[PDB]
Formats: C-alpha cells, structure tokens, sequence
C-alpha cells in the first residue's frame, strides 16, 4: 500500500518515518523545502505538488497544524483525493473534525480523524496510542498501516469528532497532572530538597492514581459519590494546607486555588459529605 | 519485643495500630472517645485508661490526632512520662509546626520523629506502603522494624523535622492536582456522551508517560535546563488552549485549565517558548 504524508513538521516526519520503518512506499510533501531530505534518503519520495503527492497515495496522512493552511492545500485537490482514504492528525476540536468530515463526504472522500497521544519520539512504537474516528471500512481496510503508526491504535467510533473527544479528555488529565508535578517539585525546592530526591517516591502515587482512574470513572458514570474513605469537606481542607504552604513560599498558586474553588463549589452544592468524585458537580455548575 | 503505643484512634490511628498487631508488636491504644478500638482490643491490643498509662506502656509512642495542637494538648500533660522515650507524630502538620514540635520535645528529653503517611489507610501495613520520617536519627534506626511494619517503603528523609511534611506536601500537590484534572477529563468526555469507563482504560497510556516524565522533569528542574527540541512550550500551550476552549464551549468550569495555561504562558513570556514543559517552573516561581 502506497501512503502519502502531507506536511513535514515534527509530527509529519515522525509519521513518515514510522511508515518507512514498516516498509510502506512513502511519498512526502512540505511547503518549506528541506524538511524531508532525511526522509528522502531513507527511501521516501518527495513530491513537487500536493496534487502529485495525493495521487501517489492510497492513504493520505495530512499533518498541517494550521486549519487554514490545511484547507487551502486539500480543497483544490479534492478531485484527486476522491476514492482515497484521507486521515487528518492535526489535533483540533471535535466540531472542526466534523466539518472536515462533511466537506470530505460531499466530495466522496473516505475520512478518518486522528489523534496522536504520545510524543513524536514514540510514534511508530508498539505501545504508541493513537485514536481514529470516522469511516469504519477505511480503518479496517488499512488497519495494519495504522498499526504501523502505533501498535496501540484504537478506533473510537463513526462520529468523526470522537477522536478529538478522547484526545482532549486524556490531555486534560495529562497537562493538569504535569502542572502539579512541576509545582510539587518547585514547592520542595523552596525548602532545599532536590527534585531527584522526591522523584523515586512519586511512583507510589502513580500506582494510586491508576487505581482511582477506575474508581472515579465508576462513580462519574453512576452519578453517586459515596463519602467513605474521608469526606470532600475535609479534602478541601487538606488542599488548603498545600495552598497555604505554597503561597508562604512565594509560588504562583493559581492552579491549587482553582482546584480548591471547584471542590468548595461542590461542597456548597451539598456534597460536603461525599468523595472526591463529587467535585464533578462543581465543574458542571460554576 | 518492643512495646508500642498508639494515641488517637481515628481511621489512621486504627490502621497504624492494626499494622503493629499484624507484625506482632505488643500494642497499647488510647482514644478520647470510647467505642473506637474494640476491634483492636479483640485482636490483641490493650486499651489504656488515660494517655499517661498509654505512654508508659510504650517504648515508641505514635500519636495520630487530626492536628498538631491536639497532640500538644494530649502530650503536654504527659510530657514527663515521655522523657527518654521515642515520640512519633503521624498527625499531618506544616514543616514549620514540625520544627516547633521538635523544640518542645527537646525541652523534655524526648527523641522525636515527624511522620507523614502517603497512602490510604487501607494499605497501611503493606510492603509497598510509603511513610516519611524526619528527625532524631537514632530513633529511626533503633526502631526501623517498627516503622517498616507500618509501611514497607518507609523512608527517613533527614534530620530537619520539617522535611517529612516537605516531601509529603510536594507529593500531594502533584496528587490532588492530578485528581482534579482526572475528574475534569471525564466531565469533558461526558459532555459528548462518552462514558468515563470508556476513557479509563486508555488513561493507562498516559500513566506510563507520566511515570517517564517524573524522572525527566526532576533532572531538568535540578539542573536549571529545559531542553525543548523534544516538544516546546509554545505549542504545548496552544494544545492546552484547545482543551480550554472546547471545555468552556461546553459550559464546564475551566479555572484549573486557565491557570495551567497562564502559568505556562508566563514562562513563554519569560522567553521559554522553545524549552520543554519543565521550564514552566519559571512561571510558577515568578507570578
């Protein structure tokens, strides 16, 4: 199967590299020249025009981050895209993904919206996780192409905005947790403790989080948050002691204060006696 | 065998006593309110009439009250019986409070260890339970087996008694912030009709990534260098703005995300756009 990658920014180069590693004939195209010289030596073919690149591929991966740049490239070649499988990976909104789906269907293009959930350095590895939503027969026909991009690839449904839904929900958790990791290290460093001294111990809380990922999901789906294991009214207090310790040390505490605000909102909504899962009510009713 | 005493029979106190009984230590317990601890007496603990009898029955005295002031209230009248013993306060406290408690114990001849329990009560006593201790070094080493019984990953972190709270506060800062984002990610998905149990198995990929970045972030922060050719703050910030906008469009509270983004933007305005996420530490230090 011939594959074409459009856009050779960091993501596009990684995706093309993963396809070449898997042994697929790979054609690349970038607006700015010299992004693909390393790929071309590896075995990739550089294309003059986007219309040429699209015609070289049964599956077309489009990796241009700007929507306007992406649409200005794809629309004029919609006639050449017809009958091929188009896959958009540039992270976006579910609504933007749905609009591409409508444009693509009105032109007879089978369309998959994708989300890369791991850093570019892990693209192509057997535990890389990528999400795909859209044409089911397109995914099944070229499933091993997508398995080549990441062995943990998962199709999440026919609605094209679902890949973005899974993606943004996951990176909502990820960037928020990376915010607290840096903040926790910063806190310790105000008292002279190196981050490398805490780091081995944080693995206890990673195993804890893994457990609560499941408990929290159950609770959120049931709509019931049992108070046992301590109450939200006292968890708000515990978080206020972190806030206290960090502001006395001169750190920006805007995140912790926001975390406390949503919990206090939930307490004020009658969840003072409930578990941490009940903070979802604070998030839904500001 | 070393006789041990637990004062304070809240949830934490009862778990600490139960772990001592599991390991076979003679355990004497005390609570202010009658009715907590009959389960522990059924398993072999001895209930003491007053705190002074409890402290006199133990070489090691574990105090597990809700607050430091409460420990002082129970400890001050019995400070004469503690002289020459080992006192551990597992009650949560600030590092500054822990250093004051250290002074109080010096004036009475008490070896003092400040403790912090880092896992839920249900795992107290387990081989991978983690507890921190800071303070008199001979107290920890002489009774290390007692402390390992409460949690097999127990760790003494130094002579400054406030260090146990320092380690603990850095960790639960990461913990509660992550739990806040976990709830938020599920709510975001629930807005498009996706159940949280459908997201949950995929969140395991990001747990291992977090596991990896724990090490990477610690180095960068310790060295003062944030190499960003592995993914730069400027387009990490824009990715966060996509979460923010999508969540706001759906009527969710976005105060956490806006604060996450702003701390990051601040680091970008300080010239770290091409550096890694670790460089956000500069926005956290300079609001």
């Amino acid at each position: 199967t011939p594959v074409t990658v459009i856009g050779l920014g960091a993501m596009g180069r990684a995706l093309a590299g993963a396809l070449l590693d898997a042994g697929y004939p790979t054609t690349v195209w970038n607006r700015t020249a010299g992004r693909g010289e390393d790929l071309v030596a590896r075995g990739a073919t550089l294309a003059a025009s986007p219309a040429e690149a699209v015609r070289a591929g049964e599956v077309v991966l489009v990796c241009v981050v700007d929507y306007a740049a992406s649409q200005a490239i794809l629309e004029p070649v919609a006639a050449d895209l017809a009958g091929r499988v188009l896959v958009n990976v540039t992270s976006d909104s579910p609504e933007r993904a749905r609009e591409a789906a409508k444009w693509a269907d009105g032109h007879g293009i089978r369309y998959l919206d994708g989300a890369v959930m791991i850093p570019t350095v892990m693209v192509g590895s057997t535990d890389a996780l990528l999400f795909y939503a859209g044409d089911k027969s397109a995914y099944d026909e070229h499933e091993q192409v997508f398995t080549s991009l990441g062995g943990q690839s998962a199709y999440v449904g026919a609605d094209h905005g679902l890949a973005a839904v899974y993606e943004l929900s996951m990176i909502d958790f990820f960037w928020t947790s990376m915010s607290g990791l840096v903040h926790g290290y910063a806190l310790a460093a105000k008292d002279g403790v190196p981050a490398t001294s805490i780091a081995p111990f944080l693995k206890a809380h990673i195993s804890l989080l893994s457990l609560l990922i499941e408990v929290t999901a159950k609770d959120l789906d049931a709509g019931e948050y049992p108070g046992a294991e301590g109450n939200l009214a006292m968890e708000v207090e515990g978080i206020e002691h972190i806030l206290h310790a960090a502001e006395l040390r001169g750190l920006d505490v805007s995140v912790l204060r926001s975390v406390r605000d949503v919990a206090r909102r939930a307490v004020d909504l009658g969840h003072g006696a409930d578990s941490w899962s009940a903070t979802v009510e604070g998030a839904r009713n500001p």
